[PDB]
């Protein structure tokens, strides 16, 4: 449903015509509503007359239908890498409406690119450790731009160069306990795990304790982590 | 399981946030009052949007539900070491100190507590035989993670 708009006559009388089904509530009228409307492209005329003189002046006026996709923004999840300078970033895959990966001009500034904008699923690359990248999938339909919008933001953790260093040999002679040891480190975080049975208070402390060690020798193993970096280096402690 | 009273003149359904759909956190059959969230992860706080709607005059009223959820620590509890008083009948009690939620002291027998909640707490009347003092470590809505005792 829409309205017509012609620009009326100084001197003479105008009429309006349709194509397709359109109806024109008023053919007399510059102003005057259409109410039968099809999906698509019809042309409107706009024929100019006065008295005898019929058909004097002729207009031609288009008026464009698209009806509402079904398709919605959907952006894929949120992901966690580890030492990548890339991702496949993704999204559903629309089909009665088409879209594509945008990004702030203050992130592309610094070199992050997304390859081939409108295909949902493409890779970005240029991703920094140490930092988080965001991406909006923008939806449109034929004429109905940004019809819908989603986000997926890439967090891209740090693979550290600190290695584990775990402590110093444990010799306990009378005593039934131990406090461990281990280099922290500056990196993530980290925690202790054995492979025979012992007790142990806070295993994610380096200076963690032991508080019911066997009579033979056990070993406690010091591994270290970084968020997405689920283990990054281990060594261990007898 | 997430909960709504269950409405006979309107229809409804349970929405998030899209920055915490986007998480993986997901409402099952929305439309349902009463239906599951999963994904849910400890140390967090997730809040779900319950909206009404009449026939042709939707979102008649709102109304929302929070799910904090809780770490279940890795910690145990130590407690402390024996103690032994010849001609004292007093105690200053150790234990380690937990890096999650909290916990207390409790005890079986008969003895004054000072301060339950401190690791370091003090006992101000030790009996003549030896009692036992019970360190439980708990953490927001844990009730009891972890015990040990001192003797």
């Amino acid at each position: 449903t829409t309205t017509l708009d012609a620009t009326p006559p100084n001197s003479a009388t105008g009429f309006w015509t349709t194509n397709s089904g359109a109806t024109i509530a008023n053919p007399n009228l510059a102003n005057s509503a259409v109410y039968n409307l099809p999906t698509g492209t019809s042309t409107f005329y706009w024929t100019l007359s006065n008295g005898a003189c019929i058909d004097f002046s002729v207009d031609s006026m288009v008026v464009e239908v698209t009806p509402a996709s079904t398709d919605v923004a959907d952006a894929g999840l949120d992901q966690n890498l580890c030492g990548q300078t890339s991702a496949t970033l993704t999204a559903a895959n629309p089909s009665t409406a088409t879209g594509q990966w945008t990004q702030s001009a203050s992130q592309a500034g610094q070199g992050i690119v997304i390859t081939n904008p409108t295909n949902p699923n493409t890779t970005v690359t240029g991703l920094q450790q140490g930092n988080n990248y965001t991406f909006t999938w923008t939806l449109s339909n034929g004429n109905c731009t940004d019809y819908s919008t989603d986000m997926v933001q890439i967090n891209v953790d740090v693979s550290p160069p600190d290695n584990a260093y775990a402590g110093v040999d444990i010799l306990l002679c009378n005593q039934n306990t131990a406090n461990l040891d281990a280099f922290v480190s500056q990196y993530g975080t980290g925690m202790w795990t054995s492979t025979s049975s012992a007790t142990i208070i806070d295993p994610t402390l380096a200076n963690t304790t032991v508080i019911n060690l066997p009579q033979d020798t056990s070993v406690f193993v010091w591994t270290l982590s970084n968020g997405t970096c689920q283990n990054y280096s281990t060594d261990s402690v007898l």
